[PDB]
C-alpha cells in the first residue's frame, strides 16, 4: 500500500533493470542489465566486464540511474555505483552462467560487481507519480 | 547480408519502447522507459512527454541524451542528442490516441512536447557480438 512497498514489489518482478553511466564525453549510457540481487529498492547488484565501457565509466564517475518496469509501471532510480573487486564478494554472487562471459571463472580478473546504491527514486506506479529524495 | 546497423533498424521497428536517459542539473543520468512513437532508421527516434516533465527539464538545459532497445538478447545502446519540439504541425502529424489519457487538451494541448532523440554513436550487442560505430 505505501508507494516504496509497491515499487519493491515491483523490483521482486523484474529480472532486468536498464543502468546508465555517463561518459567522459558527458553522455549518459543506459544498458540492460541482469539483477542478480536486490535489498528493498536501496542496493542492486549487477555484474559486468571489468574492461566493459560501463566499468569504464564508474571508475572515474560514480554516478548512476537504473529503471525497472512491468505492466506500464515503472520506477527510475538515481543514486552511485561501486565498482566491486572483492574476492570474498565475487565468489558469493557467481552465477554459473557467468562462466559464459568470465571463463577465468569467480576468480577472473575480468569480472567485477557493481553495486548501485539508490539516493533518489522516481516512481510511475498505478496511476500516481512521486519523486522523492530517499 | 546486413551490417550492424540495418540489423539494429530491424530490431527498432520491432520494438514499441525504449529507454532514454537524460542527465539532471547535478549530473546524475536518469534512465526511462519511453514509447518510440516513430522513429527513421536509428538515425532520428520520436517521444513525447509533458512540457514540465523532469526529462523536459533535463534537456532544455543538457540536451546530451543515451537511449537504448532491447528484444531477445540483442541489445543497442545509442548515443546523441535530444531537442525538445514544440512545433505544431509535428505535434499534431505525431499524436496518438492513447495521448488523450496524457495531454487532455489534444494535439493543440499546451502542456503536450516532443522529444526529437538524434544518434551520433552506436554500441551494438547483436549475435553475442559487441560492436561501437560512429554514426
Amino acid at each position: 500500500k505505501t508507494m516504496k512497498e509497491k515499487a519493491v514489489e515491483l523490483l521482486q518482478k523484474c529480472e532486468v533493470v536498464t543502468l546508465a553511466s555517463v561518459n567522459k564525453e558527458g553522455y549518459p549510457r543506459p544498458v540492460p542489465m541482469s539483477k542478480i540481487a536486490a535489498e528493498g529498492i536501496s542496493t542492486i547488484w549487477m555484474s559486468t566486464g571489468a574492461d566493459s565501457l560501463k566499468t569504464i565509466d564508474f571508475l572515474s564517475n560514480p554516478k548512476a540511474g537504473l529503471c525497472f518496469q512491468e505492466k506500464g509501471d515503472s520506477v527510475a532510480l538515481m543514486g552511485e555505483v561501486e565498482v566491486v573487486t572483492d574476492e570474498k564478494l565475487k565468489q558469493e554472487l557467481w552465477q554459473d552462467w557467468f562462466i559464459e562471459h568470465f571463463p577465468g571463472g569467480p576468480t577472473d580478473p575480468g569480472y567485477v560487481l557493481l553495486k548501485f546504491t539508490a539516493n533518489h527514486a522516481t516512481y510511475w506506479i498505478e496511476g500516481t507519480f512521486i519523486h522523492k529524495k530517499l
